[PDB]
């Protein structure tokens, strides 16, 4: 089984990262995970978990393996989701002010698969620049804007199609 | 009562145009309604209105109102919701296809209020850039990225949501 990065920053939407997360689990993913204090908050005021094979990193701790490009190189990618405004910004202009920024960093330093899910609105002209300058760095960068394509029903539907959507920019085979 | 200008495209999520011109009508707008006929079919994959004070006109029209700047001036902004990422392109390069594309330059040479609604995932650099030259231009762009700050349950939570993003953006008061 390969290995994936998986942060979870603090804005709006943190569900989507968890939704994701479970599913990586169910497809049997070695799933590295760094959670933003940030992210605590926002999926209360919005722990346990009986998933295997997870690893979880301090946001703080620079010394975790993710944090290493002789490391992040053998992953099959680095999901971001969802990625708040600034950690955009922090990957952007290669500040790093947390290991989730440094991960961004060493993805796009050696080349490993980086992918974002921005949820803000409007945009202003930095979140747009930002964007940009990560897709021409060879990452991608998914908004949670969900379809009604599939004429969903319950915000469920909705949550299951973003995933969805981050899951096939990696090529990972989904039944959602 | 003032008039805003409203243009439903063919992407996926007509739905939020169809709520903002409910809305409009409540607040008592006088509405001024474009329909392409790619919108038509997708809100229907995805006509006899009991609403008030709405004028419709032809996607091929140009000899409507609308597509004078001497016109255009008058009203407190025009809506492209949703806005294709085709009519996105089209009025960032001024290329006009239709009565939308022409309405949309009209109000970039006349600097009325332009906001468009994106709905595509992932974006590649096209979809940034032409954003990018929409805004830099004075317009607005806002994304169909509904957030969860306000615990939405239904779909119908999420779509009132953008919608009053929308509104906000002009500044129309509302309760939604």
């Amino acid at each position: 089984m390969q290995k994936i990065a998986l942060c979870i920053t603090g804005a709006s939407g943190v569900i989507y990262g968890i939704k994701l997360l479970q599913v990586l689990e169910e497809l049997d993913f070695s799933v590295d995970l760094v959670i933003s204090r940030n992210a605590k908050v926002v999926l209360k005021e919005e722990v346990l978990k009986g998933l295997k094979n997870v690893r979880i990193h301090e946001e703080n701790d620079f010394t975790s393996p993710l944090a290493s490009g002789s490391r992040l190189v053998h992953y099959r990618g680095v999901y971001v989701v969802p990625c708040s405004t600034n950690t955009l910004s922090c990957i952007a202009n290669g500040i790093n002010k947390n290991l989730i920024h440094r991960v961004g960093e060493v993805a796009l330093k050696e080349r490993v698969p980086l992918v974002l899910l921005v949820r803000e609105a409007p945009y202003n002209e930095i979140h747009l620049e930002n964007m940009l300058k990560i897709t021409r760095m060879g990452g991608v960068v998914v908004p949670a804007s969900p379809a009604f394509y599939h004429k969903p029903q319950s915000i469920d539907d909705m949550i299951n199609f973003v995933v969805g959507k981050l899951l096939d920019v990696l090529r990972i085979e989904h039944n959602l």
